[PDB]
């Protein structure tokens, strides 16, 4: 119960440039008219299109950040707008950068004990058959390899068999510097933690219809299944949240985003990636997860805005 006014001048920040502009530019609409029903003084500002200085210039003292991919996940459009002391939400530049790095965000993660599948590393330029044979020996099949990150270029590839293993390391290592091969994470279900202030938003079981939750499953498939409630006992189902907020607290996000992770057949967790900018179409997941303790769309978005206020 804040008094619109509190907010002041917001820009929702949507479009942009990167190859989700579309997700964006949806997301931020539904945002935009969500703080508007709210009865807050809500604007939209494409930065693709409009000089980013005019934040400033026009007044605006915080922003609703609907944007995702490039500049607007990264930390290079937070570190603007820090320095333009514009309030924004979601993760400052540290967080924001390090959530895309899974290569630094599991070394954290290890190191912190926030559990996270066992992996190894290998760059650009190695003998990929010898890399390869230590990583087996070590970790066993099946393997995820994917980015240190993060994603540009090249898919991650689920390896199946040890005879695969070098040219799947040789083709990511064209694209990205470092390469991560991740153990997998067997004979459970893939879940993931929303996480919006202290709201109390429930876990979401993830289940592809193929073998993992590819493109396909994300973008293509009309199967995934995005099941609240999640099929967890209440205590795993509390444990698991705790862990999701620690392990986005360490990585210095600050609880606005999703956190993503694998059981396996023993029941045990182990996290994937932090995500500091998800979607807010009337089909992403926070707006799901916060229907499902009955807060509504633009409960949601204003309670994410309020983490701004002071
Ligand atoms: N180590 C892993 N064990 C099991 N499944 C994984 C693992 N890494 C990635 N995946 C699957 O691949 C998808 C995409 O990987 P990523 O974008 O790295 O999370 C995840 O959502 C999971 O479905
Ligand atoms: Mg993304």
């Amino acid at each position: 119960g804040i008094d619109p006014k509190r907010f002041g001048k917001v820009a929702v920040l949507l479009g942009g440039d990167s190859a989700e502009r579309e997700v964006s530019l949806n997301s931020g609409r539904l945002v935009l008219q969500g703080l508007r029903d709210a009865g807050i003084d809500a604007h939209p500002f494409d930065p693709a299109q409009r000089p980013l200085a005019a934040l400033k210039d026009e007044g605006f003292v915080r922003a609703f950040n609907a944007l995702h991919g490039g500049y607007g996940e990264n930390g290079q459009i937070q570190g603007a707008l820090d320095f333009y002391g514009i309030r924004y939400t979601g993760s400052g530049v540290l967080g924001s950068a390090l959530g895309l790095d899974k290569f630094r965000t599991k070394l954290v993660w290890q190191q912190t004990g926030i559990p996270t599948p066992p992996f190894e590393t290998v760059m650009r330029g190695d003998d990929y058959a010898a890399r390869a044979q230590d990583i087996v020996a070590k970790l066993g099949v099946p393997l995820f390899v994917k980015p240190a990150s993060e994603g540009s270029s090249v898919a991650v590839e689920k390896v199946k068999s040890a005879d695969a293993l070098p040219a799947a390391l040789e083709e990511a290592a064209k694209h990205d510097k470092i390469v991560i091969v991740e153990k997998s994470i067997e004979g459970g279900g893939e879940y993931t933690a929303c996480i919006a202030a202290d709201l109390d938003l429930p876990l979401i079981r993830i289940v592809p219809a193929g073998e993992f939750y590819d493109y396909h499953a994300k973008y293509i498939a009309n199967d995934t299944q995005y099941l609240i409630p999640c099929g967890l006992d209440a205590a795993k189902e509390a444990e698991f949240k705790r862990i999701a907020r620690r392990a986005f607290d360490v990585l210095g996000c600050t609880d606005w985003g999703r956190a993503d992770f694998m059981l396996d057949a023993a029941g045990n967790p182990y996290f994937l990636e932090v995500n500091t900018a998800p979607g807010m179409t009337d089909h992403s997941l926070p707006p799901k997860a916060a229907r499902a303790v009955g807060i509504g769309y633009s409960e949601l978005v204003v309670k994410v805005l309020s983490l701004t206020l002071d």
